[PDB]
């Protein structure tokens, strides 16, 4: 049932790098739960039983504008059918942009991750962590799914 890819336990290495031209992003993901002091070094999935394989994949990514070339930074640049490449391991996959939901942020996809329709990519930023209630204060986010 649930997948097992080859996640490294060590969140301090390259587990797969997500690739878009639309924003020239091309960053490394380490496996472990979206934390701030992690994410600091790069990007990370937003939960740590996440994999290479979940059938919707959420990840979560800094976006400095003091930095139009960082993690999540240009993302915001991107747009409808902006297709992406997220490589594992030695193969490549490719999504296509199908359903921006980074307007108002309460949406039927927060996650998309118990839905139940075709593999999918769900996008997270994260920056200005808010310490009141422990989350990240903004949350854009932008989910695409398996072409043809």
């Amino acid at each position: 049932m649930q997948a097992k890819p080859q996640i490294p336990k060590d969140k301090s290495k390259v587990a797969g790098y997500i690739e878009i031209p639309d924003a020239d992003i091309k960053e490394p993901v380490y496996p472990g739960p979206a934390t701030p002091e992690q994410l600091n070094r790069g990007v990370s999935f937003a939960e740590e039983n996440e994999s290479l394989d979940d059938q919707n994949i959420s990840i979560a990514g800094h976006t400095f504008i003091d930095r139009p070339n960082y993690q999540f930074t240009n993302l915001k640049a991107a747009k409808k059918g902006s297709m992406v490449y997220f490589k594992v391991g030695n193969e490549t996959r490719k999504y296509k942009m199908t359903s921006i939901r980074d307007v108002k942020p309460t949406d039927v996809g927060v996650l998309d991750e118990q839905k139940g329709k075709d593999k999918q990519l769900t996008l997270i930023t994260c920056d200005d962590y808010n310490e009141k209630t422990g989350v990240w204060e903004k949350r854009k986010i932008f989910v695409a799914t398996e072409v043809k």
